[PDB]
C-alpha cells in the first residue's frame, strides 16, 4: 500500500541556479549537494534536483499543465508572490479558481505554483458548486 | 514561508484509463472525477489529474529525469513491484542508485517509482556510500 509522496525529482540543466532557486529564492532547506544533483526540504517534502544534460530550459507554452503546488498560508501568500515578482519570476497563468494561487516558473521551465487551501477546502467548494460532469465517491 | 508540496498535478491525455492506473493499480483513494479532471489522495498527498490535450505518451527515452516516488513499506515493497510487473507495467530504469526503489511508468509515460525509505534514511546510507562528491550540510 502506497502511504504519500516519498519525493519529487526535477531534472535541471544547471545545478548551481536551480539550487540557489531553491534553497535561497524559495527558502527550502539544503541538506546535501553532489556533483549531479541536491537534496533539499520543504515541510514534509523530499525535494530531489537532479542535473540531467537531456533538461531543456522548456517555455510554458510547449509543455502540458503537469505542475507541483508549493503550500503557503494565506497571510504569507502576497509578500511571497512580490518576493518572486522582484526576483523576475515568470509567471505561466492567471488563477481563477477557488484558494489563492501564484503559478511562476523555475529556471528550467518547471511549472510550480503557490497555493492556499487544502484537498478538503477544494471539496467542499466542489460540492457547492460541482464542476461539468462532476460525481464524488 | 513554504510548508510542503499543496498538490501534484499530473496532465493525463486519456482521463479514466488514468483515473483506473492510480485508483485501482496502485490504490490510491479516488475522491471525484469531472469531465476534464480528478481528484486522488495518497496518503497526505493530494494528487490531481487534469485532462490535457497537449499531453503526449512519451517514451522514457524522450524524456528527462523528472520522476515522481511514492512511499511503501520495506514488507509491502517487493510484492507490489512485482504484481505492477505481472500487470506489464513498463518501467524506465533498472540500476538502484537511491536505495530500494523500483521505477515504473503512467499510461502517458509519467516516470514513477516506489520507494522503501525517508530523507534521514537516504543521508545515514550516503554517508556510507555517497554520491560522487557529496557534501553534508
Ligand atoms: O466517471 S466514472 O464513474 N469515474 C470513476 C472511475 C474511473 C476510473 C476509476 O474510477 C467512470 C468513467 C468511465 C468509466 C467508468 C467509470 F466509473
Ligand atoms: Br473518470
Ligand atoms: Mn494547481
Ligand atoms: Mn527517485
Amino acid at each position: 500500500m502506497l502511504s504519500g509522496l516519498n519525493h519529487l525529482t526535477l531534472a535541471v540543466s544547471q545545478l548551481a541556479p536551480s539550487v540557489a532557486f531553491y534553497q535561497q529564492l524559495l527558502g527550502m532547506t539544503l541538506h546535501a549537494r553532489w556533483d549531479s544533483g541536491a537534496y533539499l526540504s520543504c515541510g514534509d517534502l523530499w525535494l530531489c534536483l537532479s542535473l540531467d544534460p537531456q533538461r531543456r530550459v522548456t517555455p510554458p507554452e510547449e509543455s502540458d499543465y503537469t505542475h507541483y503546488a508549493f503550500s503557503i498560508s494565506e497571510a504569507d501568500f502576497a509578500s511571497f508572490a512580490a518576493r518572486l515578482e522582484a526576483a523576475g519570476v515568470a509567471v505561466w497563468k492567471l488563477n481563477r479558481s477557488e484558494g489563492a494561487s501564484h503559478y511562476f516558473l523555475d529556471p528550467d521551465g518547471h511549472k510550480l505554483e503557490l497555493h492556499v487551501g487544502s484537498l478538503a477546502q477544494r471539496l467542499a467548494a466542489c460540492r457547492e458548486q460541482p464542476y461539468k460532469g462532476m460525481v464524488f465517491f
